[PDB]
């Protein structure tokens, strides 16, 4: 029953044309489907896989099936029936926030990047009431169509940067856990993809952490994203914002945009004076 809320598509009307990636057992591909062509993402599980494999593909498969969202990568189809099995999505042309932003550097408004927030936001809200730890978010799994619209995805290639302390420490990972990803999303998209922690160590973002520092504001941020994002950060997990929270914020800042103008203050690292 696994594949309930899946389409199977027949392998017919699927056409590979250029490797795009690598899957768990077998590439990922960049193709057409016809149902007038629409392209699409073609992850393969090639033979010779395993049991455990097999199940992991089509579990992947019918839990992207349930999901129906605007801000949830949307799954085409499944090939189960025939070799090699294949999970088909949605193409998007834009790409993957982090490499789009760091591209794009200043080409937005606060409120075009406040509204990328919000739909990630909206995403996350959905997965976690539908009680799936994504485990992994991160502007590098985040996909951007062409009316600049944010869609949750999971390419698998996996973060201590981007991981809560409980799940490094102790492998606790929950939704608040995904809430302080978030946080670090936040600070991505306001800096057009800066490395966190720049050249920080794994060692001595994680000794930071624990020593009670934070991420300092981005340039040009709004007072109350700066705000919003130090709380996904605080040590108490249970302290932390839920994503009901963080959707009820962002909409309200969007939709009183003049809240927006005040800016929190920014630490420059370079004196320049001149007269
Ligand atoms: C084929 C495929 C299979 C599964 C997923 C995916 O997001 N699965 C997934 C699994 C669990 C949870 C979620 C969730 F919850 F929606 F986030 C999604 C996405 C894709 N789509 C995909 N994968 C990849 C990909 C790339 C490299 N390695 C693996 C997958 N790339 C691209 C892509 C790249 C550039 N432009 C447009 C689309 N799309």
């Amino acid at each position: 029953a696994v594949l309930k809320f899946t389409t199977e598509i027949h392998p017919s009307c699927v056409t590979r044309q250029k490797v795009i990636g690598a899957g768990e057992f077998g590439e990922v591909y960049k193709g057409m489907l016809k149902t007038k062509e629409v392209p699409v993402a073609i992850k393969t599980l090639k033979a010779g896989y395993t049991e455990k494999q097999r199940v992991d593909f089509l579990g992947e498969a019918g839990i992207m099936g349930q999901f129906s969202h605007h801000n949830i990568i949307r799954l085409e189809g499944v090939i189960s029936k025939y070799k090699p099995m294949m999970i088909i999505t949605e193409y998007m042309e834009n790409g993957a926030l982090d490499k789009f932003l760091r591209e794009k550097d200043g080409e937005f408004s606060v409120l075009q990047l406040v509204g990328m927030l919000r739909g990630i936001a909206a995403g996350m809200k959905y997965l976690a009431n539908m009680n799936y730890v994504h485990r992994d978010l991160a502007a590098r799994n985040i996909l951007v169509n062409s009316n600049l619209v944010c869609k949750v995805s999971d390419f698998g290639l996996s973060p201590i940067r981007w991981t809560a302390p409980e799940a490094i420490s102790y492998r606790k990972f929950t939704s608040a856990s995904d809430v302080w990803s978030f946080g670090i999303v936040m600070w991505e998209v306001m800096t057009y993809g800066e490395r966190p922690y720049w050249e920080l160590s794994n060692h001595e973002v994680m000794k930071a952490i624990n020593d009670g520092f934070r991420l300092p504001t981005p340039m040009d941020c709004p007072s109350a994203i700066y705000q919003l994002m130090m709380q996904c950060w605080q040590q108490e997990r249970a302290r932390r914002p839920k994503f009901a929270d963080i959707v009820s914020i962002l909409d309200k800042l969007i939709r009183a945009p003049d809240s927006l103008k005040t800016l929190a203050d920014f630490d420059p690292r370079v004196s320049i004076r001149l007269p």
